[PDB]
């Protein structure tokens, strides 16, 4: 199977006067690949996909393709959708505009059954020929992709390789890698990035590589080495603002500690994201001085 | 505050080769008029709003608001969004086609908070002059409404009359009717419907009503003139297909028994949503044969 | 059946210097018995039966017998345990004392399976000639008595009438009297005793009474004589209360409302159970003043 | 004070033992019993817990409490096995009473589940366990389990007592929660975790866990030593081999409420004589005892 994996970045999204800001976007890619990044996600739940239109989908897809152009940094586009014919027609437009593979989300809101999930991304496979990661995040779909679906979609279609975890269920990592060991297990959760590393997981998608990429790629690399002194210590360092960057749903803490660190312009999100309280906007911000931030 | 209540139906879609049943979607609704039901509700979760498009959104609303002309019974329309700027077109939407008001289900997958909320539901309210009911199901959207973000926008935004509750929590019901008693408090949870009407709930959503509406009906009416004992007594005959209705997600075991009664040609959903388990459908098949089941 | 219905106050053990103190205890009881209260729950979950002797449990069971001469009111002896030949123990020893009936608790920590379940009430049925009510609060327990283990147990053994339902779930509360109306469901939460009542149950075992308990007599009597627009007012009027008294793990508000009330001598507790938090004392301390508490 | 966390602290890590409680006739069966610890000892367990979860404490007198613990603590001796006797109770009276008379018959230390049912809070927990810590001079590892106890010991708490009390050295954690494992040992590393789930051994041994307190190892000692102690050389490779192969039957020892599947795996192996639970425990249904030995048969289960 052709795979991407290593680490990864879920790219915050930054807006100017309500528009993306494509000069910025660009920006924050390039220093990604600049800091050890192995692949970075365009369009997913970090860079508020609910709320960007179609046309802005295309828009931050090309700027990451071109972007990672002459590099070995991937392009994984989150294409996922509750609806199987709009998923199907998004991963089919990332594979058209360059992406390397794509990052699918498990069907929100509408809580399809596992023979609905496997129906869904059967079909979503069989539209594209680039790799496909399955994306677990029960918290904010409402449904579950089980253990025993997820592998029947890695053993049944060629170009699904793995999944990204979102679960807090370190069992269920051991169940995958245990009964499937050739699948790539993904963290989805920076808190717990090395206890799923050295279970055999072979990358994680963060939230936190946002701000501190060299740390999350660093972590990666030594847990990939088999290094679990070195990568260990980076994740216990990093649990303060790993757990932080939570303290409001996902992106509202990253956008504000981006903000608050120069790295874009405006803190601006679209509606229903705003704003964090004041509390939390100062509490990131004690967080952050813990911590060294490169800039661009 | 002008307001819809009493006994209301969340509709099928009905598909017939891939579209939109429309004579279908029509005789269902006429059918719904005959046997007491007081509004409907076309496009909602029962109806796979997820995977209609914009356009068999309108078609449903146009049918829904059509059939009900000249009959009093008024059509509630399905209008909410994970995205506000789309929430605001569909309502605006909506109201256009005709519809009384408006239910919007709380965004999913990307988890505002309750300020997010608060912001999110004032911007929908104030883009129409018709009434909006709030919709909680924390089980699919991943986010909560709490009572205080409900009081404080019907309290703030004229045309919030209440909200639909799908979260099985009868000590909220009694939180929110106790502290803003003038709201419409709404079952979106049939099994439920007796509990949350005798205290002091004004109307249910119902799913079961597809299949049985003279019996959602009458519970609801019964329950409204204060006639409990009968309500209940209705309540509790229903107990066993309001839950065997939900031993798949809604909507794949009404569409199932609404095909097993004669009422829609062909068991179609769109994906993710499929056919349920071969045992399932024989669950539902046993339990739909207690109920006696009006025809057209 | 034999059945202990009605209002029911599940009483606080008073501690002087680590002891029980009788005085106080028989005090409280005849406070109960003036205020129109149907029966009294010794060395349940409120009485910190966990933390108290087997000579101290005695000492509690007959003074409220004793306390409850001459009067209609009953004594539902708390007699649980994990161990089912402890609780057959503790059920022969409350009716050797005197008790009407007992409250018999669903195993805590080790988790028994339903047969196990079934095994432990048929045991505890077949020890004594007195009612038996179930008990269930899986919160605190680990484990569920589903409501076909009830009903089973509540048709196969003579004595086993009802269940106190602790469990936050009023659907399960229509399943149980749904599929058999014969029992007497009790309310086991305060804040929702008028939804509980108003769907058929008979009666309720209460914490707030022991502040409060002429209101919780008035709203159970009200409910049984249909007179629900009354009830409910009391449940709405009582739920600001109610829910301050759970603001920590029961019985550590109730205990405090109560001595700030002067209606305990000393706030004292048995570890691991101790004072609530400086910001929680003063809560309920606010809580209070908007209601009127009957004196001895 | 609170500066207890670097000074020292006597600690029972390793590979260790739940023992299960076999009974004859409705009693303790104390010649299978100490058979059953001598087989433990020589598979290469390195402490056993006598009373626990899994030895159903919940339904033995206090009696046959003092017997299981006095057979632990004789058949261990002239051993490097130690003996972690359980000694827990909802009332802090009586789990200080129930430590103090493990201290007198010769526990090493003791295992001490939070209180259960009656739901302390922190404050409450904090000092339910500072009483017991002060009651005996012996190693206390706090036990979390909140789904068998309604309650949680939050990570701010267990590190508290760390620092505060001089015998209290770590926890076993029962609560599917990695995050707070790295949440425990990233803030507090001088404490000794300790794995109480077992289809999660291997994970909690790799973020710097020191041992696992073991349902499994009644059925396969000699696995879930060689697991620990892979784990505790640094042969993360051979010790996460052995977590994947043994998950299968890490997961249906729990099909139905522990002890019911182990008790069951026990007998269907001839290590315990009759398939006896007191009630509320009870045999598991017939799909279960059919699915609990159809597992077993991919497994090498050590005899006497
Ligand atoms: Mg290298
Ligand atoms: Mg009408
Ligand atoms: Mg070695
Ligand atoms: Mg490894």
């Amino acid at each position: 199977k052709n795979i991407i994996i290593g680490a990864m970045t879920a790219l915050i999204t930054p807006f100017k006067n309500g528009k993306v800001d494509e000069q910025s976007y660009a920006r924050l890619i390039k220093r990604q690949i600049e800091n050890g990044i192995d692949a970075v996600v365009p369009v997913g739940t970090t860079g508020e996909s609910a709320t960007l239109t179609h046309e802005e989908h295309r828009t931050c897809i090309e700027i990451a393709v071109e972007t990672c152009k002459g590099t070995k940094v991937k392009v994984l586009a989150g294409a996922g959708s509750a609806a199987t014919h709009e998923a199907v027609g998004l991963a089919k437009f990332a594979k058209e505009h360059g992406a390397d593979g794509i990052l699918s989300v498990a069907p929100y809101y509408n809580k399809p059954t596992q023979q609905g999930l496997y129906e869904h991304y059967k079909a979503i496979a069989q539209s594209v020929d680039i790799p496909v990661l399955l994306y677990n995040v029960p918290g904010r779909t409402g449904c579950e992709i089980s253990t025993d679906t997820i592998i029947k979609l890695f053993r049944d279609c060629e170009n699904i390789y793995g999944v990204k975890e979102a679960s807090g269920n370190i069992d269920k990592c051991v169940d995958l890698l245990a009964h499937e060991p050739r699948m790539m297990l993904i963290s989805g959760e920076d808190a717990i990035n090395y206890p799923i590393l050295s279970n055999g997981g072979k990358g994680v998608i963060s939230v936190t590589s946002n701000l501190l990429p060299d740390m999350i790629s660093a972590l990666t690399h030594f847990a990939l080495d088999e290094n679990y002194k070195e990568a260990k210590k980076i994740n216990d360092e990093l649990y303060n603002i790993n757990k932080i960057l939570f303290c409001e749903s996902n992106p509202i803490p990253i956008k504000t500690a981006m903000y608050l660190a120069g790295l874009i312009e405006s803190l601006e999100f679209r509606l229903p994201l705003c704003s964090p309280s004041k509390e939390n906007f100062a509490k990131i911000e004690e967080v952050m001085k813990k911590y060294k931030i490169k800039g661009f």
